């Protein structure tokens, strides 16, 4: 399913008519895409709140993960 690189169709990070990304962008959408590039890692992507750690993008994955 390498054809979509976003989930929404009208997102400008990524081309509707090939509904993967267009310009020199790294992701057309996620938790942590900047300006359609993938941010930073130690991003808080999710804080659980009581006694859990704080998940953070890795810099490289434009989704959150997890810590499983």
């Amino acid at each position: 399913g390498k054809e979509c690189d976003c989930s929404s169709p009208e997102n400008p990070c990524c081309d509707a008519a090939t509904c993967k990304l267009r310009p020199g962008a790294q992701c057309g959408e996620g938790l942590c895409c900047e300006q359609c590039k993938f941010s930073r890692a130690g991003k808080i992507c999710r804080i659980p709140r009581g006694d859990m750690p704080d998940d953070r993008c890795t810099g490289q994955s434009a989704d959150c993960p997890r810590y499983h």
